[PDB]
C-alpha cells in the first residue's frame, strides 16, 4: 500500500519512532518519502551488494532480513523480508529501530544523508498534528 502522508506520520507515531534514539518523526517521514515514497511494496536491488532492498524502508536483505536468495546474509531483524512487504508496518518498524541501534545510526540509510540531512524536514510532517 502507499501511505498518505499524515497517516504515516501518525501510523510512525503510534508505534514510537518519534524520538527513537533521537531521531524525530520529521527524520522518519523524510527518509520513507525518499526511500519508498511511503510505498509498502517498494523493493529495489542493490547493485554492489548482490542484494535487494524492502519495502517503506527500503531495508537491506544482506544485514537485517532473510530473502532466501542473498549470498552470504545475516538476518539481524531475524525477519523474512517478506514481512516487509505487507501492509501492517509493525515488523518494518521493529526491524527499522533494531536498524538505528548499530554504530552507525541513521547513517546506514543514504537517503536520509542526501537529502535529509542539514536539510528542512518540516514539510514532512506539516499539518499532520502529530
Ligand atoms: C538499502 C541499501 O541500498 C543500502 O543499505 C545499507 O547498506 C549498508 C552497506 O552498504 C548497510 O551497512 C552495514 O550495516 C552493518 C550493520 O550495521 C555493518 O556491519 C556493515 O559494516 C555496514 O555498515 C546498512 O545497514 C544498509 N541500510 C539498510 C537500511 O538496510
Amino acid at each position: 500500500k502507499v501511505f498518505e502522508r499524515c497517516e504515516l506520520a501518525r501510523t510512525l507515531k503510534r508505534l514510537g519512532m518519534d524520538g527513537y534514539r533521537g531521531i524525530s518523526l520529521a527524520n522518519w517521514m523524510c527518509l520513507a518519502k525518499w526511500e519508498s515514497g511511503y510505498n509498502t511494496r517498494a523493493t529495489n536491488y542493490n547493485a554492489g551488494d548482490r542484494s535487494t532492498d524492502y519495502g517503506i524502508f527500503q531495508i537491506n536483505s544482506r544485514y537485517w532480513c532473510n530473502d532466501g536468495k542473498t549470498p552470504g546474509a545475516v538476518n539481524a531483524c531475524h525477519l523474512s523480508c517478506s514481512a516487509l512487504l505487507q501492509d501492517n508496518i509493525a515488523d518494518a518498524v521493529a526491524c527499522a529501530k533494531r536498524v538505528v541501534r548499530d554504530p552507525q545510526g541513521i547513517r546506514a540509510w543514504v537517503a536520509w544523508r542526501n537529502r535529509c540531512q542539514n536539510r528542512d524536514v518540516r514539510q514532512y510532517v506539516q499539518g499532520c498534528g502529530v
